[PDB]
C-alpha cells in the first residue's frame, strides 16, 4: 500500500521481540570505504540482493555474500518450475515500498500481506550473518542466524535454505 514503515516503528519492532540483532548507529560513507574498519565486527555488509518473481505472482527474496558469484541461470534450474525471473523492481516499490539496493533487508516489515518468501543461500545461511541495506541504508543491521528466526516467525515468514551447488533445498 501507500505506506511505509520507519526507524521508529523498526527498531521498536527488534526491540519488542528482543531478536538476537541489534542495529548500528553508524555514520554514512562520505568518502570511498567499504566499511573494513567496522567489518570486524560485521562479517556481512557487502552483500548482494536479488529480486525475482514467480508466475505464481509471489516474490523470492534471494539472498548471498558478496564472495560467490550467484548463478541466475542455476537459481532456477534448482527447480525448473516456477517461472522465476527477474522482476519489474515497481513490485518490490509496491510490495515491499522501500528503497532500491537492498528491498530483501526489510522487505518483509512492509509487506504484511504476509507476500514474498525469504529465501537465503547456502553460502548467505553461512552466518555472513545476513547485513543488509534495508530502509535504514544510513545505518548498518546485523542479525545472526538465530535473529532472522524471531523475525519471521512474527511476520509469519519462513525462511528457505537453496544451495545453487547442489541444487537442492538445504534443511
Amino acid at each position: 500500500g501507500s505506506h511505509m514503515k520507519t526507524r521508529a516503528d523498526l527498531f521498536a519492532f527488534f526491540d519488542a521481540h528482543g531478536v538476537d540483532h541489534k542495529t548500528l548507529d553508524h555514520p554514512p560513507v562520505f568518502r570511498v570505504e567499504e566499511g573494513l574498519e567496522i567489518k570486524a565486527a560485521m562479517p556481512g555488509g557487502h552483500t548482494k540482493n536479488l529480486f525475482l518473481k514467480d508466475a505464481k505472482g509471489q516474490l523470492w527474496l534471494i539472498s548471498a555474500l558478496g564472495e560467490t558469484t550467484i548463478d541466475l541461470k542455476k537459481l532456477h534450474h534448482v527447480i525448473g518450475s516456477g517461472r522465476l525471473s527477474f522482476g519489474p523492481q515497481e513490485m518490490m516499490l509496491e510490495t515491499l515500498g522501500v528503497t532500491p539496493g537492498s528491498v530483501t533487508a526489510f522487505g518483509l516489515i512492509n509487506d504484511t500481506e504476509k507476500r514474498v518468501r525469504f529465501v537465503l543461500d547456502k553460502a548467505l545461511a553461512d552466518s555472513d550473518p545476513v547485513n543488509f541495506h534495508p530502509l535504514k541504508n544510513d545505518a548498518t543491521t546485523a542479525v545472526s542466524q538465530a535473529g532472522l528466526r524471531r523475525f519471521l516467525a512474527a511476520l509469519g515468514v519462513e525462511p528457505m535454505i537453496v544451495d545453487f551447488a547442489a541444487m537442492e533445498v538445504v534443511g
